[PDB]
């Protein structure tokens, strides 16, 4: 036989391509805009300074006094000890020996008792039956935040066992300043040894705080002058003050100065001021970013209004700040865009904004550095706002970037393609559109031709390029450039009509293609599955297409998933080592206490 | 001389690339399969419940009942301060009279003492002698939380000096409702006031609980019956209760009901609901995330089993809560895919998960916002987790379309090559191959041809394109398309031969390529480094390659890399504001107090 | 007419691009140098061991000796309570009596009480006159921490009432073994049960501590030997003590051990070794990160030098950590570079770094885990860190291999484009440069024409593509390959000349182009925006070029931009739910006793 039976390939399947019915022109879009990559955020240039609330307690001093009554303490001089010697008991210092005391630095020696019949009882040191004044000593060297003035070294005092216990001749006084301090509602303040008012201390005549101490015990006086310490004595320098207050509670008297809570309590303390701050405006709310402290600060797209008594102190600080950081800074290259704008932040947190506007075209640089000791980290999600904030915008403007290089690399690939579709319109407008077609160049424009496929069985190719005259004579200066290729239509059809082979397995009838016959010749034809070797316009060998190696034309993209992650909790400190970390438990005393007290049954 | 020495170029150099061999075959590899991006990661929809551990402390009433003598307190009758007087001490109120006052909200006038020996005293009112009954009344108008009834308003008592102090005349009866709080363990309750009972609030005659406190002091009943609370005196209401415990600690009798500790702890409160949430399940470990609290919940693919009886107080709660979540939002679309899984995510937080299947087209829209107070953040690593999630997915995406698009653009750029390969093979075989070969289009495949290289002496280009007859006629039909070089082949062997230049410092011989001359001409040929100038077919000129000004062909892809970043430690309060932001010192108070105890040696 | 008007495209428009001056010769740069992708990142290998400073306390065993007489408490022998009986007070046991108890586990009968005069007083238990000796026992079974001998069952004792109260027969020795804790600065330390000693632990004769409490209260003893346990009595076994400290304080004596405090206090901590780390050195830090623990850990470059003796106590320690760390895992395929490092982390966490060199083949693996119990995360801040830096690298690596990728596909896109210019040189260079020129391939180098453009008005094209001679007679062998076209050139000349039509509204002039006449023709040219169809060389109908369908040769990148984020706070617990987890509150106890307190006024 003089034919061989064709391979077969899924993809590129034997069809006839015949005009047919043409039409169907098509076209390049080589009208094509590529947009440069202009970042869509919105950012405003500006500074901004960030205050926290102030959790400070409010320390003012207190300054008390005290006279009691001690009988000689552990007397053991009869045989049954004497049954001791203690009076112990006290009581609050009168309102004008707390004068004497704040004038002259000095107390009398007489005191009054009123027992509940209501007589008044005289008693008096050494029964001297004097009511002369007596000086107070700094006992202890006034130690430290605690300084007390006493007026009697306690001595051994009179005493006599009728074997029983009965004396009480040791007058004392005791003047102390102490420290008080009080949370944020001010309804009450508590002294540092211990000592609690149950009331504010900035409570007046009618000034409608709250206050829960008996309002007879309570005395408030205008003008008050008083000496500063008690180290000094009677010729220390004296102070006056507008009002103050002697509450008598319990056996001790104390008195405190009284001030105005607006002019003397700030609820807003400065934390820090960012110099190059920017702010990035969401749909929703702004992002106020902060490059030098890595964090983002995350407020309402509407600005407060700063209008509590206790909350306008910060007014003139925050706007010396201002003025002074535009003045170093930004003096020229920028200008003071308007008026600030206040913000709280999630996580209630102040933040006043200002803008800037222009940028000249240098500014001032300066640089700055901290040493704080860490001891906790109580703002890290702003830090984790941050992160994320600036991952995100550098993720957006690569792959912007990447869009616009990918539009201007395809728009030129696409001229390209336009250009070779003129040579060879087929394989290009086949690859272009997905589906082998057949396409003429029809002076401009490309007129496809949807064309059917035939059966693959009787597909038969002639083992002889040669052109073969009518009377069976070889034509030596005529040559077939392509194999002539017999198929048999559709499997319905069993009709077989001969044509000749064309490019990726398609076929054409009319008249067959040939040129002058060249002696040496080893071309090669690709059809199906199967390569067919021709030498001197004869076949010899027909080979697989795997059998020729391949060129490796593509280039690989060396990217690999990202994976996933488990974060594992990380503890610093064992709980055990936070229990094992105080000098003082509470737990552990009390529980100690009240063993030791239920025991102590005897 | 009418020769031209040739430049050079080390990745183009001179070489002759006849046929030699051949052979070589090659070919495109035009079928190349495109896979889409589709996502690795496995997502499944539903929405899950967060249950946390319950930290409150268990509070419940306690009643106190207290009986106590004291004398005149503050006595100064004679002139020793009438040795004062004080009897102070007390005892826990009997079992029989803690009924009358449940019961009657009175208390008897009389009392018993047993002294060691084993006698009984009896003591009484002002010395009335009679058992009778007094009322309680609510001193300080009950305060808060600590309303505590009283018989007898502190008057003052019958007393007289002998010259000592003898007297004790005053009964009265504290009646006090307090609340106690516990652990987790439960094994001891403390009152708000101080007083610890070192045993379990559960405790029962053979409950097992832990009981430190002696047994007999312990006495338990059971249908008692009392008054709910002293207020409304001996008509209140009363409840009656299945079980009640009365200790007797010191000097005051303790009251408290006895409940169940299965039916009233609950170990596990119920934090939030995500109605929308998503698992993603990794190769270990699934993860839970919630966009709309931007949280990612880690947990073992483990799932749990609810069994203990103080975490099963939640089953009902959180059914119903499944239950009433799925019959709101996903009534339709949506339908429950099996049962529930409950899991144990790191940080030891319980997650019920609830699988959803299917998808109907659209569903119900719900929103909701919260205004909560930020106190603190404990639980940053859900959203450190989110936030790494967040960003690897998107990651992963957009390089999976970069990918893809990537691969479509490498099969269109083979296809082309493979038609561009037909013109001139040489170029873009040498191109794709990456060294400098020669090819040429044996039929429908390239076969290539290695070939060597030749010395880089000796290379010599003749002035004159002009094609001239053996007698030295010049054909003024016949000019050389390219001009004649002469090279030596070899340094080891002088032989010197003519051929023709190629392209890209190519050389053949053979019949020299030849067309019809042009009067205008001014080709220009590249070889080596050096441009030459051909006008009229002869030599005019010879520049350097990098005179001639260069196409920007060449597409910039403007990406920088990351910049590394150290997130700088933010401290928002100093430990010195947070040792300020506290009234009382546990440890400050201490040593005040022990340092004027030490000085209180007198 | 035999004309027809053209249209108008405002980026190809009509000009005519005869050569003019030509020159401006171009070339294309096809030697291009790509880069692998090499990382800029600096990495070394090795392992790390991280100390954290030592917040545990300084616990140490505190003996206390106290000797105390009481009256029988509670006494209601006569009518008036008997007066009570109560001595109560007690004193510090005397050094001699201290060394009888700490040798032979017995304390003497009899004890002496120095009246202010200088008196001695004499009292016995049972006024028996004997200085004998008495033993201890364990009461309350020693309980837990707090094992407490005592030599008095506290029983009735004599006493008679005298119609007062005198009596005072009770010795009691009280021996307890208890624990003190002190901070940092060991200033100070306190006792478990509550008392506080104002001097250091380690304080001696003339080591310089600081010491607050009376230097003659102080004493110190050498080579002291004393009982281990008191349970064991007088057999205990005894261990010599180098130095031991005798203090009085109030009516109670304590005595300690006085070690050395270089010797027995470590201020850094071990907390985790990782096994395998990585150091990559930016440009200002070290970040050491490790896999297993998700951490990243920042320091300065510079290295420490521990030379503190409080701080040199874990040199043995990690020492032999590294050499075990080395021996396990890196023992052949690694060596030990250098000695090792000390770096101090931001944060303040001590970090040895020990570098590894090379890399032998494989290495041996080692897998674990921890079941530890969650409680806080204090250190999230590493993580965060840990977070950033891996995103970053994973993002570098990925865009630069997507750059090397781009540029060899830019490279081989050039040589296709030169390859491409020898065809259709203008639309090729046109494309390149950006601007409609024209261009001729002048033999091996393109010779580009920049060119003027023309008036838009009087544009009209022939209607006939044959060729027709002078004498008006058509040519039936020679049609023109692209329609005439006249034009006006600018509109400020109103001559009109006839031109030929050429590509993308291009003209030129001299010898029109021509071929063969075909007899099925439907040739399509494409002018301005209107396609224009020539059947049988012969206009026929002109319609806009938008009618005929465009091939979709675009390749999308199907990437959207991140979306921004607000991380919403999340608290786990409200400040209640902290308020309420507390069974002891500091302030509401210490508020509810001043309260009483002030209403026991009576
Ligand atoms: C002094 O105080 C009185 C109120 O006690 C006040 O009325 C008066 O204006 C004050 N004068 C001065 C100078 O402060
Ligand atoms: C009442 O309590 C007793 C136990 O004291 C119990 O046996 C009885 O069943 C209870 N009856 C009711 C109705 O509660
Ligand atoms: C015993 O202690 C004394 C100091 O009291 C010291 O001088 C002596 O060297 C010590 N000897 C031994 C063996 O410890
Ligand atoms: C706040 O009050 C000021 C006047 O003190 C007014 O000018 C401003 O518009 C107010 N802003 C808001 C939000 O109420
Ligand atoms: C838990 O117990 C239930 C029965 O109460 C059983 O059905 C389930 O399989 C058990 N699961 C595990 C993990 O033990
Ligand atoms: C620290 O001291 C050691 C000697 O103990 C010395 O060798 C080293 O160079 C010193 N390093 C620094 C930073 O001072």
């Amino acid at each position: 036989d003089d034919y061989i039976r064709a391979g077969y390939n899924h993809k590129y399947p034997f069809r006839i391509c015949s005009i047919a019915k043409g039409t169907d022109l098509m076209r390049f879009d080589r009208d094509i805009s590529c947009s440069p990559y202009k970042s869509n955020a919105k950012m405003s240039e500006g500074f901004f300074i960030i205050y926290k609330t102030n959790i400070e307690t409010y320390t003012f001093p207190v300054r008390t006094y005290k006279n009691e009554l001690t009988f000689p303490t552990s007397y053991r001089d009869h045989r049954t000890t004497y049954f001791l010697d203690r009076t112990v008991m006290g009581l609050a210092m009168p309102v004008y020996e707390a004068n004497l005391v704040n004038s002259r630095a000095q107390c009398y020696s007489a005191v009054a008792i009123k027992r509940p019949d209501g007589t008044v009882f005289s008693a008096y040191h050494e029964d001297n039956n004097k009511n002369e004044t007596l000086e107070l000593f700094p006992l202890n060297f006034k130690s430290v935040t605690n300084k007390r003035f006493i007026t009697t070294k306690e001595p051994y005092f009179a005493r006599g066992p009728l074997a029983t216990h009965s004396t009480s001749t040791s007058l004392n006084c005791i003047v102390t300043e102490a420290t008080a301090k009080a949370k944020y509602p001010f309804s009450y303040f508590a002294l540092t040894t211990g000592e609690i008012v149950e009331g504010s201390p900035f409570f007046d005549g009618s000034n409608g705080k709250h206050f829960a101490e008996p309002l007879e015990k309570l005395t408030i006086l205008e003008n008050y002058t008083m000496i500063e310490d008690l180290m000094n004595g009677m010729n220390g320098a004296t102070t006056l003050v507008r009002k103050i207050a002697f509450l008598e509670k319990g056996d001790t008297l104390f008195s405190w100065e009284i001030k105005e809570e607006n002019e003397s309590v700030c609820m807003l303390k400065h934390w820090t001021t960012v110099t190059h701050g920017l702010r990035a405006e969401t749909d929703e709310t702004y992002h106020f970013i902060s490059k030098e402290l890595t964090a983002a600060f995350v407020a309402s797209k509407e600005s407060l209004n700063l209008t509590d008594p206790k909350q306008t102190c910060i007014k003139n600080e925050f706007e010396k700040i201002i003025t002074d950081v535009y003045m170093s800074d930004y003096n020229d290259a920028y200008s003071m865009n308007g008026s600030y704008q206040i913000f709280k932040t999630t996580g209630d947190l102040i933040l006043i904004w200002q803008p800037l506007v222009q940028k000249g075209s240098v500014n001032l640089r300066r640089r700055r550095d901290l040493v704080d000791v860490k001891s906790r980290h109580d703002i890290l999600y702003v830090q984790l706002q941050y992160l994320y904030d600036t991952l995100k915008d550098y993720i957006n403007d690569a792959l912007g970037n990447l869009a616009e290089s990918w539009c201007l690399d395809q728009k030129r690939t696409i001229t390209m393609l336009h250009e070779l579709s003129k040579i060879s319109p087929s394989s290009i407008v086949s690859e272009v559109y997905g589906r082998p077609i057949s396409a003429q160049l029809h002076g401009d424009v490309l007129a496809i031709s949807k064309c059917i496929e035939v059966n693959q069985s009787s597909v038969q190719l002639y083992k002889s390029m040669r052109v073969v005259d009518a009377k069976g004579v070889r034509s030596e200066t005529m040559c077939y450039n392509r194999p002539l290729v017999t198929f048999s239509f559709v499997n319905s059809t069993p009709e077989v009509v001969l044509g000749q082979l064309g490019l990726d397995n398609e076929i054409l009838l009319g008249d067959h293609r040939t040129e002058e016959c060249e002696i040496p010749s080893t071309k090669i034809f690709l059809s199906g599955n199967h390569a067919h070797v021709y030498t001197d316009y004869t076949h010899t060998n027909s080979t697989p297409i795997e059998d020729i190696e391949v060129l490796d034309a593509f280039i690989r993209l060396k990217i690999d998933p990202l994976e996933n992650a488990d974060f594992k909790l990380l503890d610093l400190y064992s709980p055990d080592e936070l229990s094992r970390a105080n000098v003082f438990d509470l737990e552990n005393i009390l529980r100690e206490y009240n063993s030791y007290k239920s025991a102590l049954y005897t």
